[PDB]
């Protein structure tokens, strides 16, 4: 289903397994580059064409580096042989009260499972 | 800091626990009850930046399931008051046709008065 | 109700005519920081006690400056005592293919009459 | 490369001319009136052009009660294209303004997919 390893559409890896439990664990690669991913999903989705919803959230720090800064997926996924999870992220940087207001980015991405 | 009991600028509460590198647990407020997971940075700035945060949570619990799934997005802010600003997103699971509809937007303040 | 002088949380200005078939045109700002803004606007609301929507947009630039940038808010119109226009906004940048992921930020703004 | 028509991946059409001084003027589409403004002195460098446009979807037609706002760059190349990020605002009452706003993102080329 989402187990498995997703390619994003410039360059960037993600390894998720998908828990029973609804629970969404893995790493994303930009080892200096792999940081660890968090999430939640849909494990009882409808059957009548519907993606499956899910969300996901890596904070840039690992042993090596740290961007103070941290992105949240949200989207869906879709099965079929043309398998894709679609998503919207926001970017948030620790920044002062004074530049809160430049503080989140906002994108989407497309992964899919070959590439 | 981040640990505790925190509530909405509506009313809605949530429970975190923060582990010492970068997990964030808890719950997001019986049949309302569901679980939230995410990371936080665990070595910020000493320059008066705030904390970078996010956590899902999906909308299935042992007694509803919406079929979709929120994210927020943000940074906890130590102060007089400690909060957390974020912006968040709502994905709802959709047929493709209606994918342009899929997504709300929003933001959100959380205090732990209140 | 729109029409008028509107000030956001952060200490900018906007001064907006809302025409009878929808437009919105107006300047968000001394000189160096005065731009022009253009919209539109449902001019014929439902009644229910529901707001106004609206939308506008600014390019960063006037005779004196260019920040190579665009901001667009989203949002609605709600009257009465603290009538406020509650928004979102995306603020995009010019980039390059490379940085274009880079591109645009969101975030919100309340206005207010005071 | 601005002025001309538009084709998004979903089949939306949108015309639009660019004038002197930024400003973006034209029809969404039945149809629906658009303004905008875009940089009229964009960098050398090879950026992008920011612009920006809203549509209010009311006509005389119908009327949804809600408005679209589009904000992005043109990139020029040997194929045009617009990309965007779109935020959509509906009316809605205080208690359901939490609900009231869509984002998505919408790529428009000047061929028709």
């Amino acid at each position: 289903g989402i187990t498995g390893t997703w390619y994003e559409q410039l360059g960037s890896t993600f390894i998720v397994t998908a828990g029973a439990d609804g629970a969404l664990t893995g790493t994303y690669e930009s080892a200096e580059s792999r940081y660890v991913l968090t999430g939640r999903y849909d494990s009882a989705p409808a059957t009548d064409g519907s993606g499956t919803a899910l969300g996901w959230t890596v904070a840039w720090k690992n042993n090596y580096r740290n961007a103070h800064s941290a992105t949240t997926w949200s989207g869906q996924y879709v099965g079929g042989a043309e398998a894709r999870i679609n998503t919207q992220w926001l970017l948030t940087s620790g920044t002062t009260e004074a530049n809160a207001w430049k503080s989140t980015l906002v994108g989407h991405d497309t992964f899919t499972k070959v590439k």
